[PDB]
């Protein structure tokens, strides 16, 4: 097994070249590897005020707060509180329109309801505004018959998937898995006496924070470090020492397959392929122009349960923020890559494949 020196010599070979080619001015690694998680900083979250990334360095995920809802969906399942063959009709009623009659949570949670936009449009600003977006919305093809990524369907998944536990959805993310899992720097908000932490997005040379919008932090408004991210990652793949049952059947329940699209399976938030693979197929599917496409959705029903032999992964971004996190469970083995600018998916997916390809 690799010494603590091996494997910066690792990390620092592939992260080194990638920041000052990609402008990045902070990054945050955490390699999983023969169980333990290996951590690494550089540079600055905050250029101008000279602040450096640190261990406790909160970053915007982005899309990859699309895990934390579907491990808090799975342990809805897991507690009986909702079921994903549910009509989406039986949490939200005043969708009367005959475009939802055959709408599932399965469909909102895995991009497959037909056809929701990329984002809720910027001017729907109240829950008044939220419903009557949805009810006037048009499907492209029935329940199923694509899958079409989007914010505007998984989070409204995680919206209704609240609703029996009488939470709200940051309540519920709070107590039923941050709190159990001890993710004391993840947050939906960052608290007042949190922000020395919270570091600057760059895009374009200046830095920016993520703006509010509805059902953000269902899709894509979690903040979290380096070290939460690694024991987030450590949880999924193997939360064999999670003593809350539901939380562990829910952490194994994201990582069912619910549908092929072709080598990848989608789980509640978490994408899959099994192993081993070919680095192509993981690099280029992250290329928006496959991985925003609409593409014929192959069912898994009844869902497939988690196996070990799989790339299990989340992309995440945001205006100033790009996230990128793996695992193998297979081989224990697992990154976290936190930067403060957004660049090319392509780019995060090849220096992970890199740098685990050397930990085998």
């Amino acid at each position: 097994m690799k010494t603590e020196q091996q494997i910066a010599d690792i990390v620092n070979r592939t992260i080194t070249p990638l920041m000052q080619e990609q402008a990045i001015p902070g990054m945050a690694v955490a390699v999983i590897y023969q169980g333990k998680p290996y951590y690494f900083t550089w540079g600055k979250a905050d250029i101008a005020n000279n602040h450096p990334v640190t261990q406790q360095t909160l970053f915007e995920l982005g899309s990859v707060s699309k895990t934390f809802n579907g491990v808090l969906g799975g342990d809805a399942i897991a507690r009986g509180e909702i079921k994903l063959s549910d009509p989406v009709t039986k949490y939200w009623p005043e969708l009367t329109g005959k475009q939802w009659q055959g709408i599932r949570l399965l469909h909102l949670a895995t991009y497959t309801e037909g056809g929701l936009p990329l984002k809720i449009p910027d001017d729907v600003r109240d829950k008044a505004a939220l419903l009557h977006f949805y009810q006037n919305w048009q499907p492209q093809w029935t329940p199923g018959a694509k899958r079409l990524y989007a914010n505007s369907s998984i989070g409204l998944f995680g919206a209704l998937a609240v609703k029996p536990s009488g939470m709200s959805y940051e309540e519920a993310m709070t107590r039923r898995v941050l709190q159990p899992l001890k993710l004391a720097h993840t947050w939906i908000t960052v608290p007042q006496n949190e922000q020395k932490d919270y570091a600057w997005g760059y895009r374009e040379g200046k830095p920016v924070h993520s703006s509010p919008g509805q059902l953000d932090a269902e899709a894509y408004g979690v903040k979290s470090s380096v070290i939460d991210m690694a024991r987030w990652v450590q949880a999924n793949m193997d939360a064999s020492h999670v003593q809350e049952k539901t939380l562990q059947q829910g952490i194994a329940l994201a990582q069912s397959r619910y549908w092929r699209i072709g080598d990848m399976y989608q789980g509640l938030g978490w994408e899959m392929l099994n192993w081993p693979l070919k680095a192509d197929s993981i690099i280029n599917g992250s290329d928006s122009k496959v991985a925003l496409a609409a593409l014929p959705a192959v069912e898994v029903n009844p869902p497939a349960p988690a196996v070990k032999a799989s790339w299990v992964h989340k992309t995440g971004s945001t205006g100033g923020f790009g996230s990128y996190v793996a695992f193998v469970p297979e081989k224990n083995l697992g990154i976290v890559m936190l930067a403060n600018k957004s660049y090319p998916y392509p780019v995060r997916v090849e220096a992970a494949w890199r740098i685990l390809e050397k930990l085998q």
